[PDB]
């Protein structure tokens, strides 16, 4: 059969990997709270000639995040469900408010925008609001699920579709523990033990090393008077910052503070290797410099494949993240969570 | 001096006189109810080879906004005020959320966002966001006042600037009695009264007639069975259509209804004129031949000047409006709420 309360259909379409997650957590949690099953997102490429959308399931497991709440692929969604409970002349947008682009939604206006939606083959035929409802998407605390059942009763609305992911960005610490439900695919797992297995001996730090251009330019514009969180940097001075100041040794630490702080971990676990993710500069042959005391060496996968270093860092005896990246932020989330108790990880600068 | 709580500056950048009017409504409420002073918006026309800025004086009068909440001209707040109380440095974008363009407010981007801040040489250095303030910028019911003190408070930030208008749209029923305090400037209400003494004998019929292609194809796509507002519908379907369903023949009547329905309020009221204010058919010599049994003729501005159309409506004997139209809208309002008693409106198809 289908689901009687109908389904929730997004695109995670705002920022890179790190930032779709921090989204899709809120989203389920609010799937959740409104009863209504989850069509599972696809997640967005941006690293090729054009967008990429890839399924769900090639990077996580649909069993695990189904113990949450109730979820459906989007190759279900798109081939079994779709065509009688939603055909094209009710696929309806759904935004906070008009905006200016007639004013509407413009729910395939740009990029991912646009190419998310041709993907599956959908295009809107009209508009629905929601920011008119007592609470916004927020709803435990706040709570206003009885007003969204109202105002959209399932009958007429089997599927709520929004181009931007009905969620907070950054995360709220409320659904950070939802990461115990995404759990890396078999196949990426199995690729994370091969190497931890092959070249990181044991105890191993993991670090991420976020440093290409676009970084530093995010890292020099804080504004350390006004102190407002950026990013996922709450994962590290708590919401609001309530724990310090984030500053740009935090967002963006010189190369000697890399160094100096990946030897005292070293140090301090008796670490056997040191395994290394970065979008740009690894450092390879400065952290093994570094490393001679030790007679250890870094490591890290050519090419760096994003999805299997997020999983071996999360697996790695200590991990040291970057405070301001939302991709950090995952396996800091599941270094806490995936288990019964938190793995240890730190921050440079931190 | 200069106020110590701060000030509000937005542009009104949804949508055309009617729309910005429309959420020009709620911002006075909003600044009221933070007890900021606000900047009174630049209006923006879109019927020239470009965008073109209006300032809020050469339309309305400072006088009788000032008597619902303080207020200051754009004049005085970019030339005496702006230069020592917000320097470029400390010029913050306020939004709800971070957004897909590095996430931010991107306030500049696309029109007339660019040219309305470029117009008063405004850019800016970085962004706020007041999502996380539970209730938003509804203030009044679901009020949040000491939350928007606490988190921004005027020492910091002297000055709140929105991109988008903090406001509803369309208007709630609560900020629509704030018309009263938009009066037309000496200059536009003196070329009504000429107008109206030179062609309309008393007492006077004025319609709006809103009929350009774009309207048309606006009106052609109402959804009737899930009957949502559309623009200023509620004005004559009451909140959420409590009262009916909206149609096509009341968004975008036939000629022979609008004759007929002229002909029957000229001899309602024995009426010695009409007025038209039109976006494109007048019709002028359709509405003089079905008046010729009353021996009356309709007449119009040539060429059509939308405010002294807006104004020459206000003051008409009875006024016969489309109910869509938000430009329609301003003069229901005005009709209601400019006096101590209402004089009397009505709508095509209703
Ligand atoms: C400047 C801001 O930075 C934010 O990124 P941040 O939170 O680090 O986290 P993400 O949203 O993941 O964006 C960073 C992206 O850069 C690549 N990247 C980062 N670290 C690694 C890594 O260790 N290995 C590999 N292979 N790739 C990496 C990867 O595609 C990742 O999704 C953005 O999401 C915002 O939209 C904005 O662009
Ligand atoms: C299709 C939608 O229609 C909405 O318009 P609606 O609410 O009637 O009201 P407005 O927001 O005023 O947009 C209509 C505009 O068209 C012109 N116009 C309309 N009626 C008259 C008139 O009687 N005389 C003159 N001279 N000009 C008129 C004028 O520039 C007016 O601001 C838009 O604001 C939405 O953004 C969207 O475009």
């Amino acid at each position: 059969a289908t689901d009687p309360n109908g389904y929730i259909v997004f695109c995670p379409c705002m920022g890179r990997f790190g930032n779709q997650v921090d989204q899709f957590l809120g989203v389920l949690a609010f799937a959740k709270a409104l009863d209504r099953t989850l069509v599972l997102p696809n997640f967005i490429e941006f690293k090729h000639p054009e967008t990429k959308m890839i399924p769900f399931e090639f990077l996580f497991q649909v069993g695990t995040v189904a113990k949450y709440t109730r979820v459906v692929t989007m190759q279900e969604f798109t081939k079994k469900i779709m065509p009688t409970v939603w055909p094209p002349e009710k696929r309806k947008a759904f935004c906070w408010t008009p905006r200016q682009a007639e004013p509407g939604c413009h729910s395939k206006e740009g990029n991912p925008f646009g190419p998310y939606w041709d993907q599956i083959d959908v295009s809107f035929v009209g508009d629905e609001y929601f920011g008119d409802i007592p609470g916004g998407f927020d709803l435990n605390q706040m709570g206003s699920r009885k007003k969204w059942l109202e105002k959209f009763p399932s009958e007429e609305y089997p599927v709520l579709a929004f181009s931007s992911a009905p969620a907070p960005f950054p995360s709220k610490g409320k659904v950070w523990s939802i990461q115990k439900y995404l759990r890396w695919s078999s196949r990426i797992t199995e690729q994370a033990k091969k190497f931890i297995s092959a070249n990181l001996a044991k105890p191993f730090v993991a670090v991420h090393l976020r440093n290409d251009a676009d970084w530093v330019r995010v890292c020099e514009h804080i504004d350390t008077t006004t102190n407002r969180p950026l990013f996922a940097s709450e994962q590290c001075l708590g919401e609001g910052h309530h724990l310090g100041t984030l500053t740009k040794e935090i967002c963006s630490p010189s190369k000697q503070q890399i160094l100096e702080q990946i030897v005292e971990k070293v140090g301090s676990i008796g670490a056997k290797s040191v395994f290394v993710a970065s979008d740009k500069d690894h450092m390879i042959d400065e952290i093994n410099e570094a490393l001679k005391p030790y007679e250890i060496e870094a490591h890290r996968q050519e090419p760096d494949d994003m999805y299997t270093s997020l999983a071996i860092m999360g697996r790695a005896d200590l991990f040291v993240g970057n405070c301001v990246s939302t991709f950090s932020h995952i396996v800091k989330r599941e270094r806490d969570h995936a288990g019964q108790s938190p793995r240890p990880s730190a921050f440079f600068g931190i």
